């Protein structure tokens, strides 16, 4: 089974100079929520962003690199490979970036969005998808505080 876990912005913005374009520490926070206990998926160029491997989680990064320069990760060439380490019930995590929400998002089976209402500047975005052929499943308001000072919102879609 393949979720797709991920922050954008109202345009779809997620990304900005290899990093992200904003700090929203309970979207991390719940990100981590969710993705513990799973394998987590990404791109190279994300793995680089986040910049070490994350903990309680198998970290897959998908690279032409060889094996040797992510020792802490598992390394896969192709996407396919992704398909078959994810095929069946267990539930595999796709962590970005846009070329693997874009390239995956005909297998992906849910999506985990926070989806903040504001526009920032930036180069990497999510792709469009229409909305018609999904079901919000749950949505919840994210705090807004002092630390996490947006208006933004956890939501979770199913595929029909
Ligand atoms: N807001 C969010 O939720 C969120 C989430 C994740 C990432 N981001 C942001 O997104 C940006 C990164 O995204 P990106 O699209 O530039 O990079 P990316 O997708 O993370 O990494 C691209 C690299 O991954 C490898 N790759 C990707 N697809 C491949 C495929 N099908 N087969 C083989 N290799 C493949 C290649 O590595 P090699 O060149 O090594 O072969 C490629 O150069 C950063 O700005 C990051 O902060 C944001
Ligand atoms: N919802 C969501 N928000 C993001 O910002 C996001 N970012 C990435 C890629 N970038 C990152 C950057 C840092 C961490 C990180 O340090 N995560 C810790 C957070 C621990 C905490 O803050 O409590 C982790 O253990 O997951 C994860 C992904 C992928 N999916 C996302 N998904």
């Amino acid at each position: 089974m393949i979720s797709f876990i991920f922050a954008m912005d109202a345009n779809r913005l997620i990304g900005k100079d290899n990093d992200l374009p904003w700090h929203l520490p309970n979207d991390l926070a719940y990100f981590k929520k969710i993705t513990s206990g799973h394998s987590i998926i990404m791109g190279r160029k994300t793995f680089e962003s986040i910049g070490r491997p994350l903990p309680n989680r198998k970290n897959i990064v998908v690279t032409s690199a060889p094996d040797s320069e992510f020792q802490g990760c598992t390394v896969v060439s192709s996407l396919k490979d992704v398909l078959d380490i994810c095929s069946g019930p267990e539930e595999c995590f796709v962590i970005g970036g846009a070329q693997l929400y874009t390239d995956l998002f005909p297998y992906a089976d849910r999506l985990y969005m926070t989806k903040i209402h504001h526009e920032f500047e930036g180069d990497r975005h999510f792709p469009e998808f229409d909305e018609s052929n999904w079901k919000l499943v749950s949505s919840e308001q994210g705090t807004k505080d002092e630390k996490n000072p947006y208006d933004y919102e956890f939501l979770m879609y199913e595929k029909k």
